[PDB]
C-alpha cells in the first residue's frame, strides 16, 4: 500500500542537491516509508500541513528528531516547548510569545535596523566579502546575543552549540555522532548563561526569568526556556539571511525589484524562507493508529515531515522553484504551522527585513565571485561560504 524508498534524506549527496529526491518523495505517494531509517515520510504540502496541525495524533513529546524518547534517552533534557505537547506545552509557549512579542519588537527595531545599515556600509567599504561569515553570521551575532542579554565572553560557543542541536535531530550518522562528541564545552557554556544572574537587564533572557511569578512557569523552568532561545534563535536566522542573500545573488531581477521598492524587504525575506527552507525537516511520533493520505500508520511510529519539499510542492505553489519577492507566501511551512509554529518568527522577520532593507537602499549589485561551499547539517540547509562582490548604489 505504501511505497518503500531507499533515499537517505540525511546523506551528504541529498544535502548537496535535495530537489530531485524531494520530487521523487512527493510523487511516490502521499505517505512513503523510508527503509534507510524505518520512518514514515510525508513530502507533499497537504500531508505536511495535516500532520503539523494534528498535535494529538502526531505528538512532539517523544522527540522531533529521529530518536523516540520513549525508547532512548534524549541527548539533553527535553525542551519545555519544542518537545512538549498540550497541555504542558501551553503555558511555556505563552510566556515565550509575550517575551518575543510586538512590544518587544518595538523596543529593539531601531537598534536592529541601525546595526543592519552599519554592517552593509562596512561591507561596501571592503567590496569583496563572504556573505556567510561577514554578513549572514556577522549581523545576527551583532544583535541577537546582545538582545538576549549575554555577556561578551564565550559567544564563540553559540553557533557550535546550535549546529550541534540541529545535527542531533538527525539519525545517528557521522554528522550527529561527531557533533555530540564535541558537545561538552558548548553545553557547559550555554547551560551556564541560562541562569538568571548571567542575563543582562531588559534582554530576552531576563524577561523569561521575570515571567516566573505569574503562574505560567516556575523559576526552575526559566533556564530551559532561555536555552530554547539560545538553541533556535541564532543559527536559524544565519541561514535565513544567508538564504535571502543567496537568492538575491542568483536572481538579479529580484534584487532590482527590491531596490525599486524597499518596502518589499519583509516579503522578500519571507519568500527566501519558503524557497530555501533553512529548517528542512522535523519529526513527529504517532500516538495511535491513524489514516493519513489513504495510508494506515500504526501507533508509536516516527513521521518525517519535509518542510522544504512542502514549500516547493507544485500541488500547492505556482512556479515553486522561482524566487518571487511579490509571491503570496502565506501558508508556507518554513516556520511550521499550528501550535508549535515558530514562536521567534517576529525576531526572525525583523532581522531579515531590516537587513534586506539595508541591501535594497545601499547595494546596486550582488555578484558571486568565488567558489560557493555548502554547509552540511542534519536539519539546517545553508552555505558555509558565499563569496560576493557588492557594488554600491
Ligand atoms: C529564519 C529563522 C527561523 C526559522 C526558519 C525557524 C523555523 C522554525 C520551525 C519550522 C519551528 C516549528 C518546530 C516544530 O513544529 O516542531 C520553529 C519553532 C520554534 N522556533 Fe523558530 N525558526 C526561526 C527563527 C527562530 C528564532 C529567531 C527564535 C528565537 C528567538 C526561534 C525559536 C523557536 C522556538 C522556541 C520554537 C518552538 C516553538 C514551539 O514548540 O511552540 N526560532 N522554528
Ligand atoms: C525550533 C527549535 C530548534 C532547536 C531547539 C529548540 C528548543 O526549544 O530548544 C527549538
Ligand atoms: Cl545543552
Amino acid at each position: 500500500t505504501i511505497p518503500h524508498l531507499a533515499i537517505d534524506p540525511f546523506s551528504l549527496d541529498f544535502f548537496d542537491d535535495p530537489y530531485p529526491d524531494q520530487q521523487t518523495l512527493r510523487d511516490a505517494g502521499p505517505v512513503v516509508y523510508l527503509d534507510k531509517w524505518n520512518v514514515y515520510g510525508v513530502a507533499r504540502y497537504a500531508e505536511v500541513h495535516a500532520v503539523l496541525n494534528d498535535p494529538t495524533t502526531f505528538c512532539s513529546s517523544r522527540g522531533v528528531g529521529l530518536s523516540d524518547f520513549k525508547k532512548e534517552k534524549p541527548w539533553r533534557p527535553p525542551s519545555l516547548i519544542l518537545e512538549a505537547d498540550p497541555p504542558a506545552h501551553t503555558r511555556p509557549r505563552a510566556v515565550l510569545s509575550k517575551v518575543l512579542s510586538p512590544a518587544t519588537m518595538k523596543t529593539i527595531r531601531d537598534g536592529f535596523a541601525a546595526a543592519a545599515d552599519a554592517k552593509v556600509d562596512e561591507l561596501l567599504q571592503r567590496g569583496c566579502i563572504d556573505a556567510i561569515a561577514d554578513l549572514a553570521e556577522a549581523y545576527p551575532l551583532s544583535v541577537f546575543p546582545d538582545a538576549m542579554g549575554l555577556k561578551q565572553e564565550g559567544r564563540e560557543h553559540l553557533l557550535p552549540y546550535a549546529g550541534l542541536v540541529f545535527n542531533a535531530f538527525g539519525p545517528p550518522n557521522e554528522l550527529r555522532q561527531t557533533a555530540i562528541e564535541r558537545s561538552a564545552p558548548h553545553q557547559a557554556y550555554v547551560n551556564e548563561q541560562c541562569q538568571r544572574p548571567n542575563l543582562a537587564p531588559g534582554g530576552f533572557g531576563a524577561c523569561i526569568h521575570a515571567f516566573t511569578d505569574t503562574g505560567e512557569i516556575t523559576p526552575d523552568e526559566a533556564p530551559l526556556l532561555v536555552r530554547s532561545l539560545l538553541s533556535a534563535g541564532l543559527d536559524t536566522t544565519v541561514n535565513g539571511i544567508g538564504a535571502a542573500v543567496y537568492c538575491l545573488a542568483r536572481f538579479p531581477g529580484e534584487l532590482q525589484r527590491l531596490r525599486s521598492d524597499p518596502t518589499l524587504a519583509r516579503n522578500a525575506f519571507e519568500e527566501a524562507v519558503r524557497f530555501e527552507s533553512p529548517v528542512q525537516t522535523f519529526f513527529r511520533t504517532t500516538t495511535r493508529e491513524v489514516e493519513l493520505g489513504g495510508a494506515v500508520i500504526g501507533e508509536g511510529e516516527k513521521v518525517l515531515m519535509f518542510l522544504g519539499s512542502a514549500n516547493r510542492d507544485p500541488r500547492r505553489w505556482s512556479d515553486p522553484d522561482l524566487y518571487d519577492i511579490t509571491r503570496k507566501t502565506s501558508g508556507h511551512v518554513g516556520f511550521g504551522s499550528g501550535v508549535h509554529m515558530c514562536v521567534g518568527q517576529l525576531v526572525a522577520r525583523l532581522e531579515g527585513e531590516v537587513m534586506l532593507s539595508a541591501l535594497a537602499r545601499k547595494v546596486a549589485a550582488i555578484d558571486i565571485d568565488g567558489p560557493v561551499k555548502r554547509r552540511f547539517n542534519n536539519t539546517l540547509r545553508g552555505l558555509e561560504s558565499l563569496p560576493v562582490k557588492l557594488t554600491p548604489a
